[PDB]
């Protein structure tokens, strides 16, 4: 599924992103976008040969299962194809729990390196929210 904009922020806020960890809802939004162009289908492969899975990229090094990443973590106990769902809810309780890891959204490095700094509420303006 590829999300429209301001239907992934209202189905982010249900899930209870909104000031996640201080994260207002522009950050998670903002990052989706340019993790995934909001698609839940995205996968990208990183040179350790862990893969990124889903609408915020999660990474199979440690937080999901996908059988070809041997001497990885699964702390989200899930199936990484999982995350490739139409349904986010997988996608968002594991992202609660890598922002509470110590590091923040600087988990994202598409969020430190094209939302962090800037104004993210932009990303959801006009949004009936
Ligand atoms: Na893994």
């Amino acid at each position: 599924k590829v999300f429209g904009r301001c239907e992934l922020a209202a189905a982010m806020k249900r899930h209870g992103l909104d000031n996640y960890r201080g994260y207002s809802l522009g950050n998670w939004v903002c990052a989706a976008k340019f993790e995934s162009n909001f698609n839940t289908q995205a996968t990208n492969r990183n040179t350790d040969g862990s893969t990124d899975y889903g609408i915020l990229q999660i990474n199979s090094r440690w937080w999901c299962n996908d059988g070809r990443t041997p001497g990885s973590r699964n702390l989200c106990n899930i199936p990484c194809s999982a995350l490739l769902s139409s349904d986010i809810t997988a996608s968002v309780n594991c992202a609660k729990k890598i922002v509470s890891d110590g590091n923040g959204m600087n988990a994202w490095v598409a969020w430190r390196n094209r939302c962090k700094g800037t104004d993210v509420q932009a990303w959801i303006r006009g949004c009936r929210l």
